[PDB]
């Protein structure tokens, strides 16, 4: 038989992007943000061609492609921010990356101290419920392919189908380990059930996300160039209430 879904996804994963921050100036809360920032555009040229990569994505119409990449980019860095928060500080501290690591201090200093909490209860999960990395790569697979625009999708029998397949390798990967039906059943329920719980959070990061954009230069904040493009492109749509997440 062929390479499994999973066995792409370990292939195609981003290496992990450093801020290149400096942790000797103070942590002001416009300095966080602003290098933040910067590591997300660092972050969306790795999550876009990751996406490309990822298996029948290219296979969708570029608008398509666009779109679910414009909806999902927030849940797909912040996912993948619980699972190194997990992995290298076991949930303690926000994990952006090696450079740039929030503690009580910083997440104090970062003027979202609610939402980094959320982003840490998110890891707390991932700790709690024990994720495998193969259940995580499932998992921001089906997160990119869990927010299309309400007006359908150019590709959308072809989408459905592949939401289908990520969601039966997510099977095969809870499947691994045994326990048999139930135990499973309740895997499968608390995992998506996470992910379900990503579209709450995203909701307010994005929203501090437009608030801070808009406010930028009030604020001091400085949003990069590719930063600059896919917020302002992603904005007006997402207010219209173009995006609708899919749920379990
Ligand atoms: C109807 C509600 C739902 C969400 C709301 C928006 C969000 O608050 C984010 C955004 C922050 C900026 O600062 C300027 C205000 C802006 C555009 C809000 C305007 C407006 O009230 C919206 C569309
Ligand atoms: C966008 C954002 C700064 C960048 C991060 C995001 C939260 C999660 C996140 C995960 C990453 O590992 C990279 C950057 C990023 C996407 C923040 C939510 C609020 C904050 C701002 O709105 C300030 O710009």
């Amino acid at each position: 038989n062929a390479p499994s879904l999973i066995s792409i996804l370990q292939a195609i994963e981003p290496e992990v992007v450093y801020a290149g921050y400096d942790n000797t100036q103070p942590d002001t809360t416009n300095y966080l943000l602003s290098s933040l920032n910067r590591l997300a555009e660092k972050q969306l040229v790795s999550v876009v061609k990751w996406a490309k990569a990822l298996p029948g994505f290219r296979n969708l119409h570029l608008d398509d492609q666009m779109t679910l990449i414009q909806y999902s980019w927030m849940g797909l860095m912040a996912f993948a921010m619980g699972w190194r928060s997990y992995k290298h500080t076991n949930g303690q501290m926000l994990y952006f990356a090696p450079d740039l690591i929030f503690n009580e201090q910083r997440m104090q200093q970062s003027a979202m101290y609610d939402l980094c909490q959320g982003m840490q209860q998110i890891s707390q999960e991932f700790v709690r419920l024990q994720v495998t990395q193969e259940e995580f790569l499932c998992m921001k697979a089906l997160l990119l392919l869990s927010t299309v625009p309400k007006e359908g999708l150019k590709s959308q029998a072809s989408f459905d189908e592949m939401r289908m397949n990520y969601i039966k390798e997510l099977n095969r990967a809870i499947a691994k380990k045994e326990n048999n039906s139930a135990q499973n059943w309740q895997r499968f329920y608390q995992l998506t059930k996470l992910l379900d719980s990503m579209h709450d959070l995203v909701g307010g990061l994005l929203q501090f996300c437009f608030y801070t954009f808009v406010q930028s230069q009030a604020l001091s904040v400085e949003f990069p160039e590719m930063l600059v493009e896919i917020i302002s492109a992603q904005l007006p749509k997402v207010l219209a209430g173009m995006a609708k997440p899919l749920l379990f």
